[PDB]
Parts: structure tokens; sequence; C-alpha cells
């Protein structure tokens, strides 16, 4: 009988962003000092890029097949995703495919992504507030950039907006690909006549979307579009995995998944 | 090759509430005049009560097993649930269990519940507004009573609240068992100092929760608690399946599920 | 927690043959007096015929869906099939589809058909010998009519032939649809120059194949073809479920399946 | 859309035995010159030994996870097993676990092991005869050593014995772990009073069982036990994959599996 933990993120090949994930690995090791920890990545293109750099970057299926070969029997897979969207659901299907395979893993549990229950959503709103830069002043809006998805779990973003507004009317959620859109965010900012606006990723790592769509020099970045509107945009290139308060939520989900192995 | 449709609701044994579901059956027949329509119910206690009254009330598993015996080969199962919560997810698992069974159904698709994508959520908010009683005046709040759940899909309720507020600041979502709670709703009403408040179910049928928790004579009903606060509460005992605008959304989800059989 | 047994046969709509299955139901009740026993049938055409006669004849899927509705939690499904062929394999898939369904059965085990392990095959050969009519004389061949199948489990028939020959060189296996064929059986009989030959079904019940293909008045029956060869054919219209010795083997498989629920 | 073939054997770490599997790889390449061929092994201990020698030896799960990462979409998995026993069944479950995984393989078919249908069993008996050493004389028995298993598919061995005896009364099947046993084989040889007896593996490769249990210097080997009985034992250390006639059967099963991808 041999327990293991498999941490699974979307992943990033951005050098400057990868430390957020290393930090999570430290937290997990610190919380569970006697349980081996393994990594996988859900984005096929990030795995390609990492392999190109000479770095092992297993898919969840490669990682679980390898852990079965090492003789693990019970594995808690922790999603480092923000919402229970397409990546998370693919992860559940994969995990459950491995469970019970002849001579393989006995039990594979899966920890919820960040915005799990409405209780989690409320905890995330509280944690995001705790994570805000000390230099942000009262009344300066903060826009959290979620990925957005066509999947039904996109509803987690307007859901989170509800909880954030019960803390501070000037905290806003926008997404690259889903709802609310950045145009919705700009309309929110116009009604507030805000002159300085902070932008923080609502992704575990500050990857390509944070560096390019949120804060890029390109004309269509959020920071470029705000500057054209006469707003001083203040992008913060830190993923949510950098925050202890936000990280605690994934850590509790991992505790829950570990308990489900028993 | 033989196509069928299986309509699946939570269900109700309340005589006065069941017509909402009959209405849905009419709409579906009208839209798909050549495809047999069958019914099932996800709540084990409602099936027990209906059987007690001498009424057939198959589980999704009983219904699909019976349709396989009739020689259906491709069945679109339409969820008449509001959110993709525990009932919906149980329905997907069941549907997919039947698909491909030796000598049974070839393909079983499942239509999304009402609050599917963020696009659906936005359409639901628009449809709820279209459904409001003509006697409700501008500025009188309306509280939509969702069921609420411990499942992650509870986030659909604060999500819907976001879309409703982009239409009218005085439209509110509360739930019996999840978030937002009715205490959250009362705090919303207190800030608005509202003197007349409408209450509408955010369930397909106006069942036990609408008749007892929302509008009961008992002390803890929403209407009783509002009356104690000096508010004229105006409960509307109509499920969302009574609305043509709301029903259209489930009908489009059924179209989508039918298309997925091909 | 509620245990049930589901007995599953190919089935028959032949009035005179059905008592063999009733006998099995008695044996099972006698062995497991406190466990409810339910029936299903794997042949879609037999279920059609039985329903036509006004008799309930559930498919395995209908039966299990109904047992879930009665609140059974652990069900041992016993195959009353002779080989682990297509019907048995369809039964396993169905059983396993029901296991773990939300709010349904917790555990569904499946008992092996008659010719399970090589130890079972050897026990079957011994039991068939014990079942022979007292009037059959030493040296008179006995031909056991198996169904035969295109499935790989057809190999159970030549397998059983091996074990039967270690008991008596004049015991022969033939099949309607697989190998050995009846032409192979006739060649076996020609080398033996046998003048009187017994024919016994190697099916649980003496159904259509026993009454028509093995013993029919039609020209192509086994008894007709033997009579044309000058052989006195002595058909015995008793299914193997009539034999206590043969029945014990299915009963042990049911014990094994019951044990697997724990 | 990208087709691949995955050849899966029990495997061997015996240097002298591995060429039989290389031969199969050549045959497959020759038959399907444009389709990439990959290898996996079902025995966990053989994979351990091969890894110890610095050789990649993926499990079926490792191999399929890697092929998904290479962007294969349709993979025909060919079993190089002799019977549809526990290894084969584990292989089917694994193959089917990978099929349809999000962003992974679309279709994974599995080719039957050697003794598939009764038609295959008859073809195997014919192929074994074609494979016999030219020096074996008429009337000298040949004993084929199968592995044997507790699984129901052990019945394939007495089944094959039936077909072999329709070709030559002196061809015998024994197994290490199942039925018929080697003691059964010795009793067959005693009735024949045979003075010279050939021993051939009924495994794809002449691995540990062929080299040690069938032909070892140890007292309990088949060749040692025969020599004690005054029989000249003539072991042939060639696996069945060395035979063109036997190999053709696995090749047809691979054709069938390739066709099932369409
Ligand atoms: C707001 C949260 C969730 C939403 C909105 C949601 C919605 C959906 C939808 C739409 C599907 C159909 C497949 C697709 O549309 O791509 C699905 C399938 C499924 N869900 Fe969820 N789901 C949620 C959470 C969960 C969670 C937390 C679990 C964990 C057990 C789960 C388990 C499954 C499974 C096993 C399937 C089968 C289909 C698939 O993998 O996509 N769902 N869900
Ligand atoms: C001599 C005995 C058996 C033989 C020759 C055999 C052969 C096969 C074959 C050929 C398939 C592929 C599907 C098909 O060809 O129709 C299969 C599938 C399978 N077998 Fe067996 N099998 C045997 C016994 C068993 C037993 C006793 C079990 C009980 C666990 C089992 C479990 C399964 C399962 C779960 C599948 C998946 C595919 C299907 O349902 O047909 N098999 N087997
Ligand atoms: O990456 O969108
Ligand atoms: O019913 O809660
Ligand atoms: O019935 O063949
Ligand atoms: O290896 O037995
Ligand atoms: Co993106
Ligand atoms: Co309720
Ligand atoms: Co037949
Ligand atoms: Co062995
Ligand atoms: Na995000
Ligand atoms: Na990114
Ligand atoms: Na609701
Ligand atoms: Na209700
Ligand atoms: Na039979
Ligand atoms: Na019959
Ligand atoms: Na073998
Ligand atoms: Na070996």
């Amino acid at each position: 009988q041999k327990t293991g933990i498999l941490l699974v993120a979307f992943g990033t090949s951005v050098e400057e962003a990868r430390p957020a994930l290393d930090k999570m690995g430290d937290r997990v090791r610190a919380a569970h000092p006697d349980i081996p920890v393994r990594w996988a990545y859900t984005a096929k293109m990030i795995r390609a890029k990492l392999r190109a750099e000479g770095i092992a970057a297993p898919s969840p299926a490669e990682a679980l097949a390898g852990m079965a070969e090492e003789g693990f029997t019970h594995v808690a897979v922790q999603s480092l995703h923000t919402i229970p969207g397409e990546e998370f659901h693919g992860l559940l299907e994969t995990a459950h495919a491995f469970q019970g395979l002849p001579k393989g893993l006995t039990r594979v549990s899966v920890g919820l992504p960040l915005i799990g229950t409405t209780a989690d959503a409320e905890a995330v709103a509280e944690a995001l507030v705790a994570s805000l830069p000390a230099d942000r002043k009262p009344g300066e809006p903060v826009v959290f950039m979620g990925h957005g998805t066509p999947h039904p779990a996109d509803i987690c973003y307007p859901g989170l907006q509800y909880y954030l507004w019960r803390l501070d009317p000037d905290l806003l959620v926008g997404t690259v690909e889903g709802s609310p859109s950045f145009d919705n965010v700009m309309a929110e900012l116009d009604v507030r006549k805000a002159k300085r606006v902070w932008l923080m990723p609502l992704m575990a790592v500050a990857g390509d979307h944070a560096r390019n769509d949120m804060a890029g020099d390109e004309d269509d970045s959020w920071t470029s579009q705000l500057a054209r509107r006469g707003i001083e945009a203040k992008p913060v290139l830190h993923g949510t995995a950098e925050s202890d308060a936000v990280a605690a939520i994934w850590l509790r989900h991992l505790d829950d998944a570990l308990a489900r192995l028993n």
C-alpha cells in the first residue's frame, strides 16, 4: 500500500512564471512530508514546449502510468486549476480511467480546483483581497483576469464577482475568453470614473495571458486599452499560487482528496 | 434506427404543480412531432409518492431500460433541472451507463439543464424578466428562490445574480439550501427599504419548496418572515416551466442533444 | 444494506421446458432462505414471447433498475448460461454498468456460467455422467448438444469433450452452431459403429434447440439424421438444470458471487 | 488522423528468447509498411528486469499514454498472448480505458490472442503440426507446453488438445500451472509406451518456463522427469512466434483489429 500525490497544473513554459508552481510543490511537501509528490500538466502545448527545452512534462495519463509502474496504489490528484471546467473534467476522466486497472492503481482521488463549492468561492474572494498589493488604495478598482471558457464552469467567474462585490464594490472580474468580458470590465470602470486600476491574474501562474493579454505592450492588451482611456493601469504579474491565502484553498482540497483514498 | 426523447425532471407529486411538466411535454411534442417522448424523475421520494398514487414514475435507469426493450437506438435525454448539480451529474452517469450496452441503446445524449453556459445564464436572466407578473412595479424587488445545493454547481446561483443585476438592480436570487441564503436576501431587501416584494420559484415546478418554504403559512416561510419585517410579500406559485421564454432555453438544449445523436 | 440475488437464464417460452428454471429457483431459495431472488432473461426474443403471453420477463437492465428502486444495495447475479460466451459477457457489462450508479446499487457481482474454470469443466463432465439415464448401457454413445457460438468461448465445447473422454470414450459433444459440429459427431459415431445413441441437451433447459434441432420430426433434426443412418436415436428432453449434480455447479458459482459482495 | 500498432507480448528478459519477438516485429512491419509499430509488455516482472538492463519496456498504459502524446488517434493493439486469459483481459481493459480520453486516443482496438475462436484453435493445431521439427518421426509423441492459468481461459488448452488429436493421436498438450497437467501428460505417454518424446513450447517465446520447467537440468523439469522414466526427451527451445505458420494467425488477428478502427 503506497500513497502518492499528483499535482496537476495547466502549466507554463514561461521561465519567470514557473516559480509559482515550485512554491506550491514546497507547500505540499511541507504539509505532507512523508508522501511522494509527482507533477503533470494538462495543456498539450505547454508539455510540447517543456519537452522542447529538455524538461520532462508528463501528461496526467503519462504520470499516472508511471506512478502505477513505481507501485503506487492510492494517488490523490490535486487540480491546480481555477474552475471545474474542461481541463478539470478531462483530469477527472483520466484519473478515473486509471483507477482499478488490472495490476495498477487501486484508488485515484481528485481534489477540487480553486472555485469549487460556493463556500470555496467565498473563501477565494477573501483570499484575493488578502493578496492585494499594499500600494493599492481604497477605491482603486482591481480587475482579476480569469481565463474564461466555453464550458458551463465559466459561470464561476460571474459567481466569484458576486462574492467579491460583497467585500468591495470596486473589485471586478474579467476574462480573456468567457464572461464577464473585458468590454464588460471597461463599462464597469467607466461608471466608476476610475483613474488608477490594478490588474491581477486569476490564474495559478502569471503565464502567457497575464504577460501578453493582460499586461502586453501590444495594442490589444488590457493595460494598453486602459492607457488609451487615460487610466493608469497597474498590472501585477503574480499568479494566485504565489499567495499563501489563495494556496491554502488548494491545500485544503488536497487534504480532502487524501481523505477520500481511505 | 429509432430515435426517442426522454424528459427528466426532479419531479413533483403535488397535483397543482404537475401541469407545468405537462406543458413542457406539449412544447416538446410540438417541436418534435415525429419523435416518441418518454418521462423519468430523478428524486427517489417523488417516484415513491407517485407510485403510491398508482402513477408510473420511472427512474432514469427504469425508463432507459424500458426504451431499450422497445427497440429505441438513439435517445436524447433532456434535463429539466435548473443547474448542473448532483441530480444532473447522476443523470449523465446513468445515461452514459446505458449507452453501448450489448443489444441495447447505441447512443444516449444528455441536454444541459437551464443554467448551462454563461450564454445560457444571460438568457435565463432575460427570460425571468420576461416572465415577471405584469402587476409588479418598477423598483419592487423580486426574489427568485433556487433550490441550492452542496454541489459545486451552487455557484450557478450567485452567477445568475450577476446577470440579473445587469438587467435590474432589484432582482435578487436566494436559495433554500445553498448560497445566496435567505438571510443574504433579507439583508439585500433591508438596504433597499423595500415595502413590497415578489417571490418566484427558480425551479421548473412550483413544488414543495415553493408552496412551503417560499410561501407557506408556517413561521419560517419566506413570506412569513417578510410579513414579520412589515413587507407585503407577493408569492407567485408558478414554476419556470410555465414560462414560454424560460422553456425555450430547455428546448434549445434538447435540440442540441438531438443533434449530438447524429 | 440489502442483499438480493438475480438469476439470469437465456430463457424459454416453451411451457414444458420452464419447470427446469423453476427447479433452479427452488434450489436457490433452499440454499439462501433469507435472500430475495429475482429473475431476468438474456434472449430479447424470449422476453418478447413471454410478454406476449402476459408474463413479466425483464431484461437484466430492467431487473437491475427495478431492484435499485426496491432499495437493494448488493446484488449477486448468477448466470444460468453454459459457457462464458456473448450472453454471459453482455451480462457482465450490464451488471457492471449498474454498479455504483448514483443512488443505485453499491455492488453487483456476477457468478460464472457452468463451464467456468478447467476445474468446473471437469466437474461438469462428472455431473453429466451422473445425470445419464439409467437405461443407457455401457458403450452406447451419448451426444450432448451444446448451443455453439461464434464467440471465442465456443472453445468450451471441445474443452468439455476432452474431460468427458477421460471418463468414457463414448461420450461426445456436438453443437448446433459452433464446434464440434453435428457432422463431426456423425463421423465419431461412424467409427464407433454405434447402433443406439442417446442425445441430451447441454443447455440449462430443453428448449427450442432440444425439441426441434436435436429431437424434431423434421428431416434435419439430429434424431432424423441418425434414423436415416440406421441408428436408434434416444433423445432425452431434459435440460441440465434438471440435474442435481449439474445444478450444484451453478449453486457454487452463486456462493462465490455472494462472497464477492463482501 | 494517425494510425499506430501496439504489439504486446507477455515479454521475456532472456537474451536468447527475445529474437522470436523481433521476428514478429519484422513480420508486422512487412505486412503494414506505412503504420508505426510500438511495443509493450504485460508482465510487471519482465518490465522490471528489462529496465534493469537499461532497456525501455513500457507497460500497456505507459505505451498508450506515450502514443497519445505523439498524436496517434487510432491504435490497433495486438495481443501476442496464446489464450484470452488474465493478461489478455487486463490488456482489453487498459486499451478501452484509453479510448475516448479527453484530447487522447479516439479508438483503441484489440487483436485476439492466438487461440481465439474455435476456427483459430483449429488453425493453431494445423500450424503447430507444420512447425514440428523434421527429425520427429511418425508416432513419436510431441508435448506442447502451455503456461496454464487459474482463469477460465485455461479451457483453451484441453480445447486445443481436441483439435490436435483430430490431426495426430500422439500430439499432447500439457501446462505448467493449469490443465492438462504434466502428470496427465505422463499418463498419456505411459499408455503410448513412447520411447522418444519431443517437447515444444506453446508460448510465443521460449522463455523461463521453456528453459527451466520444460527443459531444465533441475530434477523437476519435464525433460528430467521423462529421462527418469527411460524416455529420450527432445526439447525444442523455439517459441511459437518463430513459426511462420503460427505467426500468420496473430497477423490475421492484427488485420482484424486494424479493420475495427474504421
Ligand atoms: C460548476 C461546476 C460544474 C459544472 C458547471 C459542470 C458541468 C458539466 C457538464 C456540462 C458536463 C458535460 C460534458 C461537457 O459539457 O463538457 C459535465 C460532465 C461531468 N462532470 Fe461536471 N460540472 C461541474 C462540476 C463537476 C465536478 C466538481 C465533478 C467531480 C466529480 C464533476 C463530474 C463530472 C463527470 C464525471 C462528467 C462526465 C462528462 C465529462 O467528463 O465532461 N462535474 N459536467
Ligand atoms: C473462455 C473464457 C473467456 C473467453 C474465451 C473470453 C474472450 C473474450 C473476448 C473475445 C472478448 C472481446 C469481446 C468479444 O470478443 O465479444 C472478451 C471481453 C471481455 N471479457 Fe472475456 N472471455 C472469457 C471469460 C471472461 C470472464 C469469465 C470474465 C469475467 C470477468 C470476462 C470478462 C470480460 C470483460 C469485462 C470483457 C470486455 C468486452 C466484452 O464484454 O465482450 N471474460 N472476452
Ligand atoms: O491560449 O488561449
Ligand atoms: O427537500 O429539501
Ligand atoms: O436460435 O438459433
Ligand atoms: O512464472 O510462473
Ligand atoms: Co487561453
Ligand atoms: Co430540497
Ligand atoms: Co440458437
Ligand atoms: Co508462469
Ligand atoms: Na482562470
Ligand atoms: Na496562460
Ligand atoms: Na433551482
Ligand atoms: Na420542491
Ligand atoms: Na450450451
Ligand atoms: Na433453445
Ligand atoms: Na501458453
Ligand atoms: Na516464461
